[PDB]
Order: C-alpha cells, then sequence, then structure tokens
C-alpha cells in the first residue's frame, strides 16, 4: 500500500490536492425553504465527498462494502466540520456557502449553537489548513471503524489497515506542528486537543440525526452506487 | 493546586480517586423480562451515580470550578463514565458484559429491547482496549478526560469568568495529555509510538460519544441538574 510509504509532506500534499471545493447555494440573488436550500447543498456535496474519499490515501484498499460502511457513518460529521472550516473567519455565523452566510437568529438552534462553539474553538486554536485536511480524513476513516458487524480475517486485516492509515496521519499532524516549531509538548498537547474536539463533531451528528426523527439519510445502497460509479 | 501536579502526583491522586466496583440487587427473578432487566440497570446506574459524584470531586481541577459548571460537565458526561466503566470491567471477559461481579451477560441476554445494538458496540470497545494492552494508569487518565472535555465546548460563554473556566479546563487536560505521554515514556515507547498510541486512545473516545447517544436515544422514556448539584454540596 503506496499509503503507508508517505511521508508526512506528501500526505499533506495528496489531502490539500483532493479538498473539493466550496459550493454555491442554488439561491437566486435576483429573487426574494432552509432546509430546501441545506438539503440541496448537501446533495450537491456529497457528490465531491465520494470522490474525496476516494483519493484519501489509504481508502481505496478496502473492499467496496467498507468504503461505504465508513461513508455512512461519517457523512454529516464531515459536512459538519467542513461547515465549520469556513465559518472560522466569520464569529458568530455560520457560512454555508458563500452566498448563504447565517447568524444565530436564523435556521435546530440547538446544533447550530454548538457548530458555532465548534468554529470559535478552531479559531482560538488557529486551525491551520492542513491541520484541517488531516482531521476530515480521521473522522472518514475513525467514524465507522469499531462498528464493523464481520469476524472474517479479511474484515480483521481491514481494521488493521484503517489503524496504520489513522497512525500515519497521526504522524503527519505531529510533524506539521513540528515543523511549526512547536516543543514536543506542545506537540502532543495540541494533537490530544484536536482529536478531542472530533468528539463534540460525532455529538453534534449525533443530535442532528436525532431532530432529524420528527419528520432523508442516504442509504447503505445509495452509497454503494455512489461508489461504484 | 492541580496545575502544579507532576505526571506522577495525577496518576496517584486519580487511582485513589477511583470509585468502587458495586454489586446488582442480589437474586433478581431469572430470567429476565425488559422491565426488570432496566430495573436491575437502572437501580445499579442510579448507587454509581452518587460514587461517581464523590470521584469527580477527586479528580484535580474539578472542584475549582462554580459548582454549575460542575453539573454541566457531570451532565454531559455522566452515561459515557458508566460506559467506560462497563468495558473497563468487561475487559477480561470476552464476548461478556461485567455490569457488576453477579451480574456478566453475553450478547443473547442483550435481547431484552424496546439493546443488542449497544451491547454490541460495547463489546467491540471492550475487545478494542484488550488488543491494546489498556493499562489501569491510562483508563482513569481516560475516564477523566471524558468528565473534563465532554461537556467543555457547550458553556454558554459570554462573561470573562466563562473564558478563566474554560481555560482552566483545558490546561487540566494537558496535564491529563502529559501524564497519558509520561506513562508512555516510561513504559518504553517511543516517541512515534507515544503519539500514535495517544491518538488511538483519544479516538476511541468518540465511539463512547457515540455509544452514549446511541444509549440515550433508545431510552424510550436521566439525572437532572438538581439531583447532580445535591449529591456535590454532599
Ligand atoms: C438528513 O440528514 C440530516 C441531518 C441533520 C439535519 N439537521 C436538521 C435537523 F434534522 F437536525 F433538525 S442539522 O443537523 O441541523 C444539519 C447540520 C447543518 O444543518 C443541517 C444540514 C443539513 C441539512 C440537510 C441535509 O440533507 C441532505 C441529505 C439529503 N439527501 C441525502 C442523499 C440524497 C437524497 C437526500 C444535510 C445536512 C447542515 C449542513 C448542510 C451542509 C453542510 O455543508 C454542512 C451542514 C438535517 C438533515
Ligand atoms: C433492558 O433493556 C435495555 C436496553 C438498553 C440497554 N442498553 C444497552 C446495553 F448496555 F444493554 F448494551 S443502554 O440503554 O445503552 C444502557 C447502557 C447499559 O445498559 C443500560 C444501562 C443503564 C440503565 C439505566 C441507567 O440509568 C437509568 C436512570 C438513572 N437514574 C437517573 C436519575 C434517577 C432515576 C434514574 C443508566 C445506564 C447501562 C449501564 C448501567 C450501569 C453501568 O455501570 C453501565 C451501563 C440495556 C438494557
Amino acid at each position: 500500500s503506496l499509503a503507508l510509504s508517505l511521508t508526512a509532506d506528501q500526505m499533506v500534499s495528496a489531502l490539500l490536492d483532493a479538498e473539493p471545493p466550496i459550493l454555491y447555494s442554488e439561491y437566486d440573488p435576483t429573487r426574494p425553504s432552509m432546509m430546501g436550500l441545506l438539503t440541496n447543498l448537501a446533495d450537491r456535496e456529497l457528490v465531491h465527498m465520494i470522490n474525496w474519499a476516494k483519493r484519501v490515501p489509504g481508502f481505496v484498499d478496502l473492499t467496496s462494502h467498507d468504503q461505504v460502511h465508513l461513508l455512512e457513518c461519517a457523512w454529516l460529521e464531515i459536512l459538519m466540520i467542513g461547515l465549520v472550516w469556513r465559518s472560522m473567519e466569520h464569529p458568530g455565523k455560520l457560512l454555508f456557502a458563500p452566498n448563504l452566510l447565517l447568524d444565530r437568529n436564523q435556521g435546530m438552534v440547538e446544533i447550530f449553537d454548538m457548530l458555532l462553539a465548534t468554529s470559535s474553538r478552531f479559531r482560538m486554536m488557529n486551525l491551520q489548513g492542513e491541520e484541517f485536511v488531516c482531521l476530515k480524513s480521521i473522522i472518514l476513516l475513525n467514524s465507522g471503524v469499531y462498528t464493523f458487524l464481520s469476524s472474517t480475517l479479511k474484515s480483521l486485516e481491514e481494521k488493521d489497515h484503517i489503524h496504520r492509515v489513522l497512525d500515519k496521519i497521526t504522524d503527519t499532524l505531529i510533524h506539521l506542528m513540528a515543523k511549526a516549531g512547536l516543543t514536543l509538548q506542545q506537540q502532543h498537547q495540541r494533537l490530544a486537543q484536536l482529536l478531542l474536539i472530533l468528539s463534540h463533531i460525532r455529538h453534534m451528528s449525533n443530535k442532528g440525526m436525532e431532530h432529524l426523527y420528527s419528520m432523508v439519510v442516504p442509504s447503505y445502497d445509495l452509497l454503494l452506487e455512489m461508489l461504484d460509479a
């Protein structure tokens, strides 16, 4: 596997090159709904996410089935971390798209507040683009790894592979911090601080999901089809 | 005092603060029904909660926070703490959850649901801990991280006080991180292995959050603010 042979700098480069573009809401600036705009935006982001996933080093070494399970578990967290990153330089506001910039007053409010808090945390920490892409990849690989239903040798090799790629991403994060001039202590601390926020993103994704089942999630089969294509 | 602790004193303080393992209500009618399974687990959890508050009060830095912030952290973290305790106890019992020494359940007895899905996840966490050879000293660090980290991002914070509280939480979390690293360095791990193992332990916390959320979601009808406040004051 090419992925396990990458240096820190090549891992960063691969992830930066794979980044999807920032998409616009289909809001017509000449025409005078919220869920409609977000749904349409998310549906377009999802197509890019599948193609971005395929470019995350190590991801395509997995079976199609395991690729889908990871996307199933991670998709909402990935959209959410994207949103939080885009919003970082806009305190008090969520930048769903350049033409859909919302404050607290608008759009559940609970989930909004949590997204804003994550954004403030990223700002306070001076989160860098290179760090962002590492975290986004970690979410993809980590979110679904503990819930693989299979007991075959293959499933064991797949889990092991995921853990090895996650270790590479960890090495990458540490290398970026050492290059930026952080001491060893600061490196371990900052890595912990970044990984701990992932647990908040899991939470937000779960609450988002919970607030939905008062009323569509991409199915296994839909995701499998999108991967195959 | 908490920010002046060395790695070794932090470990010591956490080890000394560990709550006892409780027993489930003696001699329930077996086999279990949904109602009585939930009855036994609820009673067990309610008793564990009192000990958890006493344990929390001894986590270095926790009692420096306002009562209000102490409660908010326990509110967000309590189920994750019970869950990580269960996973730790179950580590040396593959395929089984050790709710208590006298309540050791295998997957088959999860099917008393609406349960089995969350059981499977708990078992997977237990196997992950086993495979990684998770040590007691590491466990107590992780459990403290959950307490301090789970509720820290959802402080409705405008005041300088709220900012100093959050800063304090982050400084104590940094100390726990240093502590975990020190334990790993002492155990003989290289620098690379140290960073990797720390990452692997912290990433499991995200799965424990998930299990806590799903547990909550599968609840078809939580310790109140007032209960938690009262237990802290006492
Ligand atoms: C269905 O899944 C959820 C889960 C939670 C919520 N939410 C409202 C709550 F149900 F919770 F009340 S939410 O958590 O607040 C969610 C976070 C943020 O706001 C919502 C939203 C958001 C809306 C709608 C959507 O549908 C797209 C999926 C529909 N498609 C998938 C497969 C093809 C056909 C159907 C996804 C995402 C956001 C978003 C958007 C973009 C972004 O780049 C970043 C963030 C809403 C929907
Ligand atoms: C039988 O039907 C199900 C259905 C699902 C599950 N669950 C999945 C499974 F665990 F079986 F795999 S579970 O819902 O996720 C939940 C996790 C675990 O089992 C339940 C339970 C649990 C019960 C109750 C409770 O407090 C109840 C209320 C507490 N008090 C608050 C204020 C005063 C009044 C009440 C907390 C916790 C557990 C526990 C318990 C202790 C522990 O040390 C570790 C774990 C289990 C059985």
